[PDB]
């Protein structure tokens, strides 16, 4: 790679309650839910960043194909169809829940042995008052060389931007 | 569409026992097995036809990555993971078994509706001496466009064609 593509599938993954359909909510349609529910069926959206807005006007135009797992990377027979085919792999822990981080870790892992994706770790929810340690968190991601951003659904916070960087990787990859 | 691919998605689906990982086995690795046992996992497997093997070299070498729905077609939930950004679908029944006809057109009518697809409705295990008759089911995939083969993993007939009447469709689409 990379071939440039119409659109790229791009996993979102992480333990629920981390944040996953807040950042599609916010992403999408600029909103936050302080209560959300359990999701019905398979969730998908796609987010266009158009890295123009010095880029070549035909690869710049930069189409995601969002999967949020949603639940169902608790199955590992399930989970393998959101990876298969993924440009980009999404990996959200919460910033004041330290188990999250841990599952992030153990995907990220299984990601890199599994394909190649352009991997980026968030940290959500830096809105809050951390059981994490945000150094111990970027190192970890320069160890394996992954993107990282820290965001928060509920101020909109760097939402925008895990797609920014994201889209700066594919073009930076098809070029 | 069509914009030229690395791989070409292709969702294999059908009621279980009409022959999916039979067509897979035959065409993978040219074995049948009278006897098969319920998928462990998810079921992915990869293809290539060359078209000159009159076509240009860089779109004639077509490559499907096969996903075999293998039981998950029974969860509404699941299957439009199988769906989502297939180029094509490949629909089988057992020409022994009714019921998996009647279980072929409902899916049929759902990925008209769901996304453009190359669709090939396949009549399985033709070896066998029929619950169906052929010539509605000839007329039915006319009046719904589909391409429609006939074959026996079993015997070989006509498993490869599948893919290569797939592979000229694409083919006429990216031209
Ligand atoms: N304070 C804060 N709460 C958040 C944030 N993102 C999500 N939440 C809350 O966390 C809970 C779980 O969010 P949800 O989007 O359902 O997580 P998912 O299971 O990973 O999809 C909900 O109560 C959200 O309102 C954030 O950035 N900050
Ligand atoms: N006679 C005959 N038997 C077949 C054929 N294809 C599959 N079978 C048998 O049908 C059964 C179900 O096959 P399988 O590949 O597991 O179907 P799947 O559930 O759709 O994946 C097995 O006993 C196979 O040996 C065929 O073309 N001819
Ligand atoms: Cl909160
Ligand atoms: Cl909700
Ligand atoms: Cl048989
Ligand atoms: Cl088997």
């Amino acid at each position: 790679g990379m071939e440039k593509k119409s659109s790229y599938k791009t996993v979102l993954l992480g333990e629920s309650s981390v944040g996953k359909s807040s950042i599609v909510l916010r992403l999408t349609k600029d909103t936050f839910h302080e209560n959300t529910n359990t999701t019905i069926g398979a969730s998908f959206c796609t987010y266009v960043v158009n890295l123009n807005d010095n880029y070549n006007e035909n690869l710049c135009n930069i189409k995601f194909d969002i999967w949020d797992t949603a639940g169902q990377e608790r199955y590992a027979s399930i989970v393998p169809l959101y990876y298969r085919g993924a440009t980009c792999a999404i990996v959200v822990f919460d910033i004041s829940n330290s188990n999250t981080l841990d599952r992030a870790k153990t995907w990220v892992n299984q990601l890199k042995i599994s394909s190649n994706y352009i991997i980026i770790l968030v940290a959500n929810k830096i809105d809050k008052n951390f059981q994490v340690d945000i150094l111990e968190v970027q190192k970890y991601a320069q160890d394996n060389n992954l993107l990282f951003i820290q965001t928060s659904a509920k101020t909109g916070t760097n939402i925008k931007n895990i797609f920014y960087m994201l889209a700066e990787e594919i073009y930076k990859n098809i070029i």
